């Protein structure tokens, strides 16, 4: 599709086999989702934002289908304040900023 950006880009996701929302976010370099679980092995990471760093768990090579399109790739999880898919699985879908 092409989005606009008058309100903020929320889609839903599927991952884990559950549905969420998620923000395409061209500011991030990673994926970020609430805390939850996911299956498989994790290694504890630090990202950071405007307000600082915060610890993340880390888990590679997990399925998200994002609007219909599918990506594979690492997913941070982790107390972020809104659940953002990051240039890591934006460029597995093909997106691009457009002007
Ligand atoms: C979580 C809140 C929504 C997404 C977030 C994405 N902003 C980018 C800004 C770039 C850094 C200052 C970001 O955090 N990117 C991170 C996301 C985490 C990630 N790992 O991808 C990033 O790329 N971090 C890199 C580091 C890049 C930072 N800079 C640098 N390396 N020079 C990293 N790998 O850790 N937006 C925001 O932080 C903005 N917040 C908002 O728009 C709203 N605030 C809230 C709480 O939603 C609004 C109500 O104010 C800020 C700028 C104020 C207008």
């Amino acid at each position: 599709p092409q989005i606009t950006l008058w309100k903020r880009p929320l889609v839903t996701i599927r991952i884990g086999g559950q549905l969420k929302e998620a923000l395409l976010d061209t500011g991030a370099d990673d994926t970020v989702i609430e805390e939850l679980n996911l299956p498989g092995c994790w290694k504890p990471k630090l990202i950071g934002g405007i307000g600082g760093f915060i610890k993340v768990r880390q888990y590679d090579q997990i399925p998200v289908e994002i609007a219909g399109h599918k990506a594979i790739g690492t997913v941070l999880v982790g107390p972020t304040p809104v659940n953002i898919i990051g240039r890591n699985l934006l460029t597995q879908i093909g997106a691009t900023l457009n002007f």
